[PDB]
């Protein structure tokens, strides 16, 4: 049994995912597709993936990438578009959460700006297929090509996956991201981390009421154990993205702000977006 | 050995046919590709688009590999605007090739509009089958590549006429020489000067005969002129059958390129032909 409080937080959280998450990715149109150093290069290789499209007529477009050899760049102008698709979902994810809006619009855009990254990870590990090593995000599908592990991105989304998490677990660790109070940034360090608190309070206490098994104890602790090591692999692959940018110019837009390349004149995309309606 | 008026009409097929036949498909370029989105018409429809089903793939220049795998049963008309884009860039190669040759030229233009009006379908198939892989069922066209899907594939005269063709294992003078027979057939729709393409077409039948005699062994392609002039036969059938099928479809969808359009009747012999007549003035 959860107080009323805790069941109406994770209501919401739960109606703001519905309403924020596009599971099938059918509003996702107008992407970029491929055309018909040493510290870089060594990244790539672990994230290696084919991208598969399926048609409503029930054709099958199939892409393989180039091997190892201006060719490990092809496919990051169409998974910056994906990026930033999923992250204009976190976005509206954000803006239905009533204690988010509620925050000085400097420190909505502090907070989205630390959590993106690792929000669309968490997002992007409830459609990850453990078996084939695939993201089906509905009409696109993105397949691996052991030694993968040594990846931390890789690794995370295997460990994450293997903990077979429930919606509301899934949405409470996204909760608890957003609203990290030692963003860069962040003013209201003190209310932020009073809500933090009350969303890791809540999650603690749902895995109480819904997970006796064995195989899920001390579920929580990895959970926040796995929420502190996306924040390191968060660090490690912004600063990384920054290098692939300086040599190839691949960033949206709207990615463009979220890395540094006042807070509302130098993010508009992103005030913009904050303050625009579903 | 072959007379020297045979050995000179042999070199003249062979230089039309290197400059005419892009083996590498280098300049197919622009072409359109698949989206990545009564009754009895279509009944007849269906039974046509089922029976070739071939897949579509994609090599760059980078080593990326696109492959597209067509879907089953408005769906069935994805690969259509491809294939004429196809077909038309092969049409022009065809044309180019009947202007190079002497023979062809000294023709009236309203026999040249109907011999290669046609022989179109057959003449691309003769140049199909030199790019086609009997063992991975494949048909490369350089950067572009056609791998069919399922004595399943036998009992379409296309397929079992590309596999029989294949082998036979002939030499690019005899598939040149192929060309000139199938070119020079006297009894095309629309033909006048019957004595004079009648005779042509005799003598490059004759060259073909003789080039094998003396270019062959003895007893092992002792009927292998014959076997040509068989599947020339065969060809000939399957261009009215592939003709008939395409109106059909082009009645009801159209995606006919307007080259192709003039080539197979669809809306004086130079006044439906302007496109074709073009060509063969330039
Ligand atoms: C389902 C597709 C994804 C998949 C899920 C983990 O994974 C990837 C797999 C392969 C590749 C290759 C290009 C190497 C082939 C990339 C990814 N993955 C990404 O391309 C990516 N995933 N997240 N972000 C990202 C997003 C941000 O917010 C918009 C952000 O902040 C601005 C920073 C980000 O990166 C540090 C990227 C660029
Ligand atoms: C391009 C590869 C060589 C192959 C030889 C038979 O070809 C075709 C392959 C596939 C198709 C489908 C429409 C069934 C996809 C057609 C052709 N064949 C023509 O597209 C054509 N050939 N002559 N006229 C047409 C419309």
């Amino acid at each position: 049994g959860l107080t009323e409080e805790q069941r109406m937080m994770i209501r919401e959280l739960m109606d703001a995912q519905m309403k924020t998450f596009d599971t099938t990715f059918s509003h996702f149109k107008n992407f970029r597709l491929p055309g018909v150093w040493s510290q870089v290069r060594k990244d790539l290789c672990s994230l290696k993936v084919s991208l598969q499209l399926r048609g409503e007529d029930g054709s099958v477009w199939n892409y393989k990438p180039p091997a190892d050899s201006k060719e490990i760049f092809s496919l990051l102008p169409h998974m910056a578009d994906m990026s930033t698709y999923m992250f204009k979902g976190i976005i509206s994810f954000a803006k239905v959460i009533s204690y988010f809006r509620d925050l000085p619009i400097e420190d909505q855009i502090s907070l989205l700006k630390g959590a993106a990254f690792e929000l669309c990870q968490l997002r992007f590990n409830t459609v990850f297929n453990a078996e084939t090593g695939t993201w089906e995000c509905g009409r696109l599908s993105y397949c691996l090509e052991q030694q993968l592990l040594l990846e931390p991105m890789l690794k995370f989304h295997y460990m994450l996956k293997k903990l077979q998490l429930h919606e509301e677990e899934y949405v409470l660790m996204q909760a608890i991201s957003l609203f990290s109070p030692d963003r860069p940034g962040v003013l209201q360090h003190r209310v932020v981390d009073q809500l933090q608190e009350q969303f890791a309070i809540t999650l603690k206490s749902y895995i109480e009421c819904n997970r006796p098994q064995p195989a899920h104890r001390f579920l929580f602790l990895k959970i926040m154990a796995m929420l502190t090591e996306l924040r390191s692999i968060n660090a490690q692959h912004t600063q990384r993205l920054l290098r692939i940018q300086d040599i190839h110019p691949f960033a949206t837009p709207l990615m463009q702000e979220l890395f540094g390349i006042s807070l509302t004149e130098r993010h508009k995309i992103l005030h913009r977006l904050l303050q625009e309606g579903s």
